[PDB]
């Protein structure tokens, strides 16, 4: 009873670090990898999050790359939930600050999510407006305490965080949403901060928060890269940037067109588009990459790993055409089951048609 | 024609009003408001971080009723979470809620308890309709810049000196707030509030609200020691609180700031020209026949001129300051010597740290 006791501890460590380092997989940086083991070896399923201001069409970073992520995580004992934040995207001028307009896009981006492929057991999706206001005194009482704790000049180190800068007049409101988002943190009980590396910032001021307030239980943050835009030295796909984004609307010649012109060099991977799209989106959803092509220019070849691929693409030996033919298959075939219910569902093609109709504001 | 006397009325009620108040944000927008056949609501807030000094209970006492009598509503906001936020009571808010109760029995027992007098608490009220509550705080923090909003450090006593809370841009937002949550058409607080009372008639315009609040700002009461333009908590040794005892009453008052001939700053007339002298119709002045002997003022016209001439000597003014000021607080003492739970509510907050 020894031996078995010994093969059963050592079977348990071996799943552990394991589930951690593909769950490492997923991610850009992890604020203590030893933390996140720490927390895989509680009995219960560690609570993760990432939160979306409804503030125009989605791009395929919020659907195809979250999607990837999450279905890692929640077949890996690990609970997700979409903040819809209406309140932020309200508080942050979106929408030409309509609530209603808002609301009408968070309901599309739920739409969109639940046709994205990822499975849907271990997933929530949470209003903030709805839940702040099911346990207003405790919310707001967070909100406060947080304000307390840090100066002005130390809160505008997160202007990052709701696409702001120094440079702009800073409103208010501009300080009173990083301590909201913050408080988000702690009002849902997250164990993961599972949010794009832009977001870092009021990640690392709930760490820091609860060190200020003798917290031993810290949020880990586990962030994602920026998936990047279409074109030369576009860092990170959005609506911001002009022309950076593939949206999860767009229909096969919009991805085909969009591919075609996108930043490809030969040879090079480095702020290559293309090549992040391959590695960060068709790679891990389906465990290889298929690269097809005529006979004239090579014929098909499988990559089993991303080392394979690499090396083919800095060579020569794969064509920046080539390479962009088979992205756009790929992203195409990713939206097939995103388009077939926004064709066959209409509810959902009517709610596409009315949010389509708004105007983008900042 | 009756609505002659309506306005003979008004006129009369303006002019007494702008006398005790220090500055009226529109003269015209408060005739406007006093000519509506409506209950007008006035209020003015507290933070309870530690005894009442007697600026918020004898002359507070003054203005509200005056207004009440005249038919308005006057709310006393318990300001309990505003004093969480700024620190206040080392942020214990059980003893924020034991100073507010105390400040309630000081209010009822130095001339408010009446019909028209509502004692409201922040947490209470805002956790009633925290939705339209916060949603308020949220649109009003859109509308103005860090900067602009910092211009009204002073409503919590601080300062772009110190090291400047994130917590000290939301209070005013909340403070701004509150003047619409609670439907406020007198703002009556001190001067020291008025930068946030001119943020509210600014979002007003900004938002096209056209009911906007008048501001009835009244002006500070100095502390007891030279140099000290304002009576708090802060100053230490600045204040004379409701509480205090007779022989506490005349120890301040006797060591206290009283520059012959100079009525400038000079505190122990500032408490006999705001308090005594409205609380009374005149002031009587004992003293001795060698000094000048007893007399009587029934104008506060004399009253500058003696004293600027030297005629009555600073001793003179404190001693019968003294006496008056321990006769006004004698229905707080009482309270809080008979009224048992009064007097076991003043004994646990005398014990309470005053931080900030
Ligand atoms: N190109 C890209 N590549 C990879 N990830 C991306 C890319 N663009 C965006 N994201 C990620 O999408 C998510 C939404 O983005 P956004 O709506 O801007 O978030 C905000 O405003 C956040 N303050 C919203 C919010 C509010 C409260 C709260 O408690 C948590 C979050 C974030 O995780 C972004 O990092
Ligand atoms: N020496 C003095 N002479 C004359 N009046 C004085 C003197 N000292 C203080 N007051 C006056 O007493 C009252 C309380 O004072 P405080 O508790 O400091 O107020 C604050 O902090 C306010 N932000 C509290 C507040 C919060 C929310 C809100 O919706 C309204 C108000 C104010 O009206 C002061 O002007
Ligand atoms: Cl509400
Ligand atoms: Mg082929
Ligand atoms: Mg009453
Ligand atoms: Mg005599």
């Amino acid at each position: 009873e020894i031996e078995e006791k010994k093969a059963q501890e050592e079977s348990k460590i071996e799943d552990v670090d394991k589930i951690l380092n593909d769950i490492l997989s997923i991610s850009s940086e992890c604020i203590q990898p030893d933390e996140l083991r720490v927390k895989l070896l509680l009995k219960r399923k560690l609570i993760c999050y990432d939160g979306f201001e409804p503030s125009g069409r989605m791009h395929i970073a919020q659907g195809l790359l979250k999607s990837i992520i999450v279905n890692k995580l929640t077949s890996n004992g690990c609970t997700f939930i979409f903040w819809i934040a209406d309140w932020f995207a309200h508080l942050n001028n979106k929408m030409s600050g309509d609530l209603k307009k808002i609301k009408k896009v968070g309901s599309y981006f739920i739409e969109v999510w639940k046709s994205c492929g990822m499975n849907m057991e271990n997933v929530q999706f949470l209003w903030a407006s709805e839940e702040i206001n099911k346990k207003p005194n405790e919310y707001w009482s967070l909100v406060l305490d947080i304000s307390r704790s840090f100066n002005i000049n130390r809160m505008k180190r997160c202007l990052k965080i709701m696409g702001r800068s120094e440079g702009e007049e800073n409103y208010c409101s501009q300080i009173l949403y990083p301590c909201m988002q913050c408080a988000d943190i702690f009002f849902l009980n997250v164990d993961i901060c599972q949010l794009g590396i832009d977001q870092r910032k009021v990640n690392m001021l709930a760490r820091e928060y609860c060190d200020i307030k003798k917290i031993k239980k810290k949020p880990v943050i586990l962030s994602h890269g920026m998936l990047p835009g279409l074109l030369e030295g576009q860092e990170k796909m959005s609506k911001s940037d002009e022309n950076s984004a593939i949206f999860m609307d767009d229909s096969e010649s919009d991805v085909n067109r969009k591919i075609k012109k996108a930043y490809c060099p030969p040879n090079v991977i480095e702020n290559n588009p293309i090549y992040a799209y391959a590695k960060s989106i068709i790679f891990p959803s389906y465990n290889e990459f298929n690269l097809v092509r005529k006979e004239k220019n090579g014929g098909d070849k499988t990559y089993y790993t991303l080392q394979e691929l690499e090396h083919d693409y800095v060579n020569g030996f794969i064509h920046p055409l080539d390479l962009k033919d088979n992205v756009a298959m790929y992203i195409n075939k990713l939206l097939q089951p995103v388009r077939d219910h926004f064709q066959n569902n209409i509810e959902a093609k009517n709610l596409l048609n009315e949010i389509k109709k708004y105007k983008v504001t900042k």
